């Protein structure tokens, strides 16, 4: 959903992803902890989807006087997940999984006065995870998996009112007192709002791996320590710019003008490392508790550079992050033989220094408020229903020459089905 926990299941979506990595009622946490494999005695799959309907709005006014307002820049999305877990011995067991990874969808109206720093920022990743696990004894379990990350990316930026803004930076400038000068302002005054200053898109695979350990006080109380590797996406796409090649080589903040000519861009993205610790304690045949303390290294993601075969910067964007923490407490109610009742809150800390808040990268991941319930038909198959209320912040921003006043929120609704063999 945000900068820390993806959407791998509707059960978790119901417990605000608390104690993931220790819980194991269903075939979903395996993707969260390999070692949890030794927690299943028979083949068990689980498939599903999670729908996301956000509400992110930007606001403020351009020096150029035009409005910097934009409602719902975050579209809606559906996200599937399929899991499969099965034993091999009494010590070996494997499991596959296909879920989503880090991703954001920011989309402004090409005719927005904020083109320069707000156009289209889409990152959608699908992750296939293969993994096994070895159980040393009745208390220690270890798992290790491999996961190739597919990455569909796209970036575009425009010239909202920037052009007419610069035009007035000249008429006020001393060179605007000159023939060659005031003829150079009109040029930049012509430029319409939806002119592509930057356009990049590529599609390549990522490779990483995670490690999981487990430890149970018994069949009813456990704890987990997991680590997740960073994925290096080396993107081989194409670059464009509807700007005229004549702006080039003056050292101006460079979205490289190629006059619509498709070049060949190069960009590397870093998909952060994780080190989550979680604890599962079933204190009552009816009730149990889960809680996790994760940690992602967004420090690894510092820019969004884009080069050419030559290696020169085609487009340069700075982020400069910082590691963030996440905490989640959750309660599960095993009421009936047919029903369950989960609940949870979860606080995520922003991996973004105030001074680098962009509008393409919404800064609205402040906490989780979730609920859910599962109806089982007969010990071998059931259906999970989850829902989360995710809220952001009232944080002001300063990017380029504008003043925005962002915000955020979002509701998650998921529905999962499971089965044992
Ligand atoms: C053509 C390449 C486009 C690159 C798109 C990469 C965007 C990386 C943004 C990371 C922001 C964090 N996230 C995933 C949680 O939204």
């Amino acid at each position: 959903a945000g900068f820390q926990l993806n959407e791998f299941s509707s059960s978790g979506l119901g417990r605000a992803y608390s104690g993931e990595g220790a819980i194991a009622d269903d075939a979903g946490n395996v993707s969260r902890n390999p070692a949890l494999i030794t927690m299943f005695d028979r083949p068990t799959f689980s498939a599903g989807a999670v729908y996301i309907d956000p509400d992110v709005n930007i606001s403020g006014t351009s020096p150029s006087g035009r409005s910097l307002k934009a409602d719902n820049i975050a579209p809606t999305a559906w996200v599937p997940n399929m899991h499969f877990v099965a034993p091999i011995n009494d010590q070996f067991g494997w499991g596959a999984s296909i879920t989503s990874n880090y991703g954001l969808a920011t989309e402004f109206n090409d005719t927005y006065a904020g083109g320069s720093v707000g156009g289209t920022t889409d990152l959608e990743t699908m992750n296939l995870n293969l993994s096994g696990a070895y159980r040393l004894n009745n208390a220690w379990s270890f798992g290790l998996g491999f996961n190739a990350v597919y990455a569909r990316a796209k970036i575009e930026r425009f010239a909202g009112d920037l052009g007419q803004l610069v035009a007035g930076q000249i008429m006020q400038s001393p060179a605007g007192q000159t023939q060659q000068g005031q003829a150079l302002a009109a040029t930049a005054n012509g430029i319409d709002s939806n002119t592509k200053i930057a356009h990049l898109n590529g599609n390549q695979w990522g490779f990483g791996w995670n490690a999981g350990i487990l430890y149970e006080l018994d069949k009813n109380n456990r704890y987990a320590l997991t680590y997740r590797s960073e994925v290096k996406i080396d993107f081989k796409g194409n670059y464009s710019s509807d700007l005229n090649r004549a702006f080039n080589n003056y050292g101006l903040p460079i979205p490289t003008a190629t006059g619509g000519a498709t070049q060949s861009g190069y960009l590397t993205l870093n998909l952060p490392e994780m080190w989550e610790v979680s604890g599962y304690n079933r204190v009552d045949p009816q009730w149990a508790i889960h809680y996790s303390l994760a940690y992602t290294s967004w420090s690894q993601f510092q820019q969004l550079k884009a080069t050419s075969t030559s290696g020169d910067t085609l487009f340069q964007k700075h982020e400069g992050f910082k590691d963030a923490y996440r905490i989640a407490l959750g309660t599960t109610y095993y009421y009936d033989d047919n029903w369950t009742f989960r609940t949870g809150i979860a606080f995520d800390d922003s991996p973004v220094p105030a001074q680098n808040r962009s509008i393409s990268i919404p800064d609205q991941d402040r906490f989780w408020l979730s609920a859910g319930t599962t109806y089982a038909f007969n010990k071998d198959a059931s259906v999970d229903v989850g829902v989360s209320y995710m809220h952001g912040q009232s944080v002001k921003i300063n990017e380029g020459p504008y003043q925005f006043e962002s915000e955020g929120k979002a509701w998650l609704f998921g529905t999962n089905f499971n089965y044992a063999f």
